[PDB]
């Protein structure tokens, strides 16, 4: 309930970004589609076939009966298994991969990463779009020297402290009120990313922050945030917003 706001508006960008990038008729795969709460949005965006695969059974569990109970025009295909550290070949491609708020677990080690970014790329059809909202290392860190790494509504620790450089620590703990609860979470190595995708066929294309995606694409058009409950984000709203970054991919 106090964090209405701050779900909402992570729920628009995504609903925009979902709408940028996908067209009728599109096949998607939602990487992490955790209780699938953006097939509503998909319903809308009017694609034709959606694919979720997420590692806990039981968030998937709450995807397939909202598929299930929900008033839909696509095909819909649920797995629960290790999309990121574990090769996946679900034999087909599609047109947009999705992965909202959980692409920065597949940086758990060199050697997950290399397989995540492998399982994307062999499931992106050519041309096709990667789309993804992760936590921005940079902004975080600057938090960090700035001493302020919490408030009402979340809190960030990092690892070590003890003669370890800054730049050195690769993950921290984040706690999010009436949501994760100390959850280890892994820095994004952009450079190490951009570099693997690079090499697999896939360039960058889009790299924006939360709020200022979250401003101009409320300006473009108008309020389709008259839908849902979207306004004015608070400073405290807007530290636990401005946390994310938007992400784009393209196989070339
Ligand atoms: C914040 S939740 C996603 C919620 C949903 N995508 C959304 O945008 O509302 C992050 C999800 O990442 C998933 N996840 C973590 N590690 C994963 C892995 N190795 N493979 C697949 N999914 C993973 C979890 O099971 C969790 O449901």
């Amino acid at each position: 309930s106090k964090t209405i706001n701050i779900r909402n508006a992570n729920n628009f960008i995504k609903a925009c970004l979902i709408r940028l990038y996908t067209k009728r008729g599109d096949s998607v795969l939602d990487l992490g589609c955790g209780k699938g709460g953006d097939l509503l949005k998909y319903e809308r965006a009017g694609i034709g076939e959606y694919y979720g695969v997420d590692i806990a059974e039981v968030s998937i569990n709450d995807a397939r009966v909202r598929a299930r109970n929900m008033k839909r025009r696509f095909k819909v295909f649920f797995r629960a298994q290790d999309s990121y550290g574990r090769h996946m070949d679900l034999g087909k491609e599609f047109d947009v991969i999705s992965s909202q708020f959980s692409f920065h677990y597949a940086f758990s080690t060199s050697e997950s990463l290399d397989i995540a970014q492998r399982n994307i790329a062999r499931h992106l059809r050519p041309g096709g779009y990667f789309i993804m909202t992760v936590p921005s290392r940079d902004v975080i860190l600057e938090r960090y020297k700035q001493g302020r790494m919490s408030n009402d509504f979340y809190k960030i620790e990092l690892e070590k402290m003890e003669d370890v450089p800054m730049e050195s620590v690769r993950e921290y703990r984040f706690t999010l009120l009436d949501s994760v609860n100390n959850c280890i979470e892994y820095f994004v190595d952009f450079t190490r990313m951009v570099d693997g995708f690079k090499r697999l066929g896939l360039s960058l294309v889009e790299r924006k922050g939360f709020i200022d995606f979250y401003e101009d694409e409320g300006r473009r058009n108008p309020e389709l945030s008259k839908k849902m409950g979207l306004g004015c984000l608070t400073r405290e709203e807007s530290e636990v917003v401005g946390i994310y970054e938007v992400v784009v991919f393209r196989k070339l």
